[PDB]
């Protein structure tokens, strides 16, 4: 059985290739993983994707996609693919033990936002703790709040952040940043912002919400806490390109690229969606635009075949 | 007053913009047209735009982004814009007999669909009549259709529909096709495909849905009529861009042209989005998207100001 599409990935943009494609007739074999319904599985409220005037849980959204996806005929599969062979007319997609094949592959595999790795982050996400100030920044009005990181991301975060919370203390580990200059002196002329550099956070306390971090200096190690109700990680974004490195190019990044505006990768009959290719909006919206444009391009590639 | 952003138009790409915009609060204002609510708001049931199992309704979702959008603040205005000023730090519309500006505008105009303009097409659409295989296709199986163009979009309009029609007539006024060779002779091969080339159509018939099309032979002027229950208009699109042609560079069809896979136009503090810009996706998912990206494109320059 080779079947015409394969697409590996559950969140917005997997989900909406699958229903484009299903809805295409073209009877799409589709691997969620284990973890399945993409980033946004892991929130609480989604208020920013339009169609919602009340919004929606995370949850609840990923559901209505999936659901919608089955309902026109895609083939889901709660399992990690573990390896793929993705050149020539028959793409591999390996499942543990078992093998299937397709004449065109689609690239769903989001991007990690890398964790902090502490005590509380993962009980406290939704609830104090966020990745994303355009999404949450919202809800953290006249409170103190820290942002995690040194790059271009963290720079942004504080400084966008600080038209809601009354205080921004952005942490940092080492006392150089790897954000460029603009960045990093917008940030410094925000009179909101207090910068904490050679700092890392131990803990992130809450009884059910944010309510202090445990701070530890990275050079003498001495330690205190912080009150705060708001914690913004922006350490980093890393795509999960790892099946597909060797195979289809990446920037230096690790995102795979593709041409043009849209969606075909380096290799015939591979294409690729969300936030695996996009460093820079990283939207569920954006995502499930592009896993449309990503059926679309296969279903035209496959014609053409 | 000088606003922070004016977005031009209220289909998904407007309206998306405006929600981002407004929770990020820029307090956007919106000219949505007196015509508002862009192409969804004239069909019937939305069945691909993920979030919804069961589907919507095209002006119950246009609604729910519109409240959307409201609920954070969006300054909505229920008129059309008839002339812009697009070039400096202080750009300008004007609206019948009042003016308003802003520091940055998002263009979302969107493309108008090329009608037949013939008796029966307004009042059988969403019931019959329809410019998107890839949106109403489906409603069609085991149907006889016709479809109407003699392009690329046409040809991949009318081989796509043989997946579910019974029969596909292909009609054009001409006996010469502007598709390309790859397209024609796609269509050319397909058996379910029937061309007439030489004809147009005068009118649809249709007591709530259409059941047929009378037909004239644009050499001889012969007319008959055929029985067919659906029409699929295919005879172009045209970006709405007369309001910025001169001052926003545009691609040889009217489409305005934007930098990478960003948003930005050729003028500084204008963006564009939606299907003013995407001549090959066409859907309201990926016009959301693009949207979405305007809004943070436009937050991002305004920050650097
Ligand atoms: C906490 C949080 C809150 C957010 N809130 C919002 C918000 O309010 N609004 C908004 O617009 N955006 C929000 N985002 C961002 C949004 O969720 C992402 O931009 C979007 O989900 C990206 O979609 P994607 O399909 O490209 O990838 P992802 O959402 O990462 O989905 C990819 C999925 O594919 C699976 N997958 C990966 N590799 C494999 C494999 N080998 N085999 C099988 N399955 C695999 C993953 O496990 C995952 O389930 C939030 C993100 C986070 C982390
Ligand atoms: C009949 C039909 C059915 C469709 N069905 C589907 C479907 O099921 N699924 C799908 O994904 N897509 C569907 N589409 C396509 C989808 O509607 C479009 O791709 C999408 O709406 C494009 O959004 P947009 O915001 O770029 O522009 P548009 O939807 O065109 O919206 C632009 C809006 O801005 C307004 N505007 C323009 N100029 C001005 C001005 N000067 N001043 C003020 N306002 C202005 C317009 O009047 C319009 O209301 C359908 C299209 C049609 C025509
Ligand atoms: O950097 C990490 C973990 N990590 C994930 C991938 C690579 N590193 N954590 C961290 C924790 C507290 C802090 O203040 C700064 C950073
Ligand atoms: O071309 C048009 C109208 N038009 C709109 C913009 C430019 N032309 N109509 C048409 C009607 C029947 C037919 O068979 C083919 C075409
Ligand atoms: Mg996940
Ligand atoms: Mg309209």
């Amino acid at each position: 059985t080779v079947h015409d599409v394969i697409i590996i990935g559950s969140g917005p943009a997997g989900y909406t290739a699958a229903i484009y494609a299903a809805r295409a007739q073209l009877k799409p074999l589709v691997f969620e993983g284990t973890q399945f319904g993409g980033a946004l599985m892991t929130t609480t409220e989604v208020e920013n994707y339009p169609g919602f005037r009340e919004g929606i849980t995370g949850p609840e959204l990923m559901d209505q996609m999936r659901e919608q996806a089955l309902r026109f005929g895609a083939d889901l599969r709660m399992e990690d693919v573990d390896a793929v062979q993705l050149e020539g007319p028959v793409k591999t997609v390996v499942v543990g033990d078992e093998t299937h094949q397709a004449r065109a592959v689609i690239l769903a595999m989001g991007a990690a936002a890398r964790h902090l790795g502490v005590p509380g982050e993962e009980a406290l996400t939704g609830m104090g703790v966020s990745t994303c100030a355009t999404c949450d920044g919202f809800f953290f009005r006249d409170q103190d709040i820290v942002v995690v990181g040194g790059g271009d991301s963290a720079m942004e975060e504080a400084t966008f952040l600080t038209r809601f919370a009354r205080s921004v203390t952005l942490i940092h580990r080492r006392d150089e940043f790897r954000a460029s200059k603009i960045m990093l002196e917008r940030a410094r002329a925000n009179e909101k912002i207090t910068f904490l550099t050679n700092t890392e956070i131990t803990q992130i306390e809450g009884d059910p919400k944010v309510t202090g971090v445990r701070l530890r200096d990275t050079v003498t190690g001495e330690e205190s806490k912080l009150d705060v109700t708001g914690v913004f990680v922006a350490i980093g974004h890393d795509p999960r390109s790892e099946l597909v490195r060797g195979q289809v190019e990446l920037d230096d990044e690790g995102y795979v690229k593709v041409q043009g505006r849209t969606t075909y990768t380096s290799l015939d009959g591979v294409f690729a969606a969300g936030d695996l290719v996009d460093h820079t909006y990283r939207q569920a919206i954006t995502a499930a635009g592009s896993g449309c444009a990503a059926s679309i391009d296969a279903e035209r590639w496959l014609a053409e075949q």
